[PDB]
């Protein structure tokens, strides 16, 4: 159990290298063939890599000279073939005129193994502490 | 010893999830029956699991509509049975008008086995970086 | 390699240890003699433990009541000897003042294994995130 602790950060790890240097279809490619992403409390998942690839296009258009940063820490697994896992992510954000810290979001993915041995992200749900507060 | 690096980091995650949710029985449940912690300098330790629970009601209904988060990072792990661990925290609140950051805060923990085998916290040393400067 | 991955997270947390509480020999001595630390874009890297340890010194002198940390996140690491770590910083500075959060910082290591066994730092390369978003 420790080993797949490891793995599950290492994969992480790689998924949000690739998400934070802007190649979502890299990051797609972790995901599942029918990989759930439920990046945003209210919207509806992205479902399917080219669903996941759409909406990263979309949030990042939408909103761009930026480099955005995901920091997961906290991470807590439990169990036939899948592992959930859930943990803290911290959002940076950095502009020309400085860094802007947040949001804090509890989140929770779910992890099967691939035919070759890789793991791949099954879903990945996603709450916002600052939405979660207003409600 | 990699395995129990994991071990810690799981146990630790496990803790703080409950802390930050507000489930302060189960978080003093993760502290052996005489455990100490000791979370703010200056103010003596809660010792037992009662008195732990009872100085997390007086902090949070003395400042309390907010979600802290405690994210753990740099964990440094040395050794019959007993085990110590040296860690940052940074402290995350969000409130409806937003995100406060900090304090940033050198923890030492001590942990040992219980009967069952699992890990249990026997201390916790909480220092914070802001009351260290001053001095 | 999921012993590797928990090892090469206590040689970075004992390094960052050493570094924050200003123990800058310490710090050198984690890395191989020869070992090269490019800590901020666009000035030449300090080489070898003398250099390292002297570069440190103009760096504190020169803003320097202060407690700094250095939380590493997303690591991933990657293979005769030696490997590769990919990671995250974050850096914090506290004053008297309050808390500075930034810069993000993603960081390459390579490191290796000395004769007794013990990893080494054989290089440290450190980009900024807010320097990389000027250009
Ligand atoms: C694009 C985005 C997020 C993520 O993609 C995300 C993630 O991929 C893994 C783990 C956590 C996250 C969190 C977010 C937050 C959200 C960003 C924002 O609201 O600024 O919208
Ligand atoms: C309730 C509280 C803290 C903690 O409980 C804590 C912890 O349980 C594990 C590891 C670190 C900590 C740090 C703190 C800091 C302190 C909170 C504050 O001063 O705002 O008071
Ligand atoms: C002294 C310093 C840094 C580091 O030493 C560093 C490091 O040792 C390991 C991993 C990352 C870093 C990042 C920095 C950033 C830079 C500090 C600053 O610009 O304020 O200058």
């Amino acid at each position: 159990q420790a080993a797949l602790y490891a793995e599950v950060q290492q994969h992480q790890a790689r998924q949000m290298h690739a998400l934070d240097e802007g190649k979502f279809e890299e990051y797609a490619d972790t995901f599942t063939p029918d990989g759930v992403f439920r990046h945003t409390p209210g919207r509806d998942p992205a479902i399917g890599r080219e669903a996941i690839v759409r909406e990263l296009n979309e949030f990042h258009e939408r909103y761009a000279p930026v480099q955005r940063r995901h920091m997961f820490t906290m991470l807590a697994i439990d169990e036939d073939s899948a592992v959930q896992a859930d943990f803290y992510t911290l959002v940076l954000t950095t502009r020309v005129d400085g860094l802007t810290v947040g949001p804090s979001c509890p989140v929770r993915d779910v992890l099967v193994r691939g035919a070759d041995g890789r793991l791949l992200t099954a879903s990945r749900w996603v709450e916002h502490d600052n939405r979660t507060v207003a409600e």
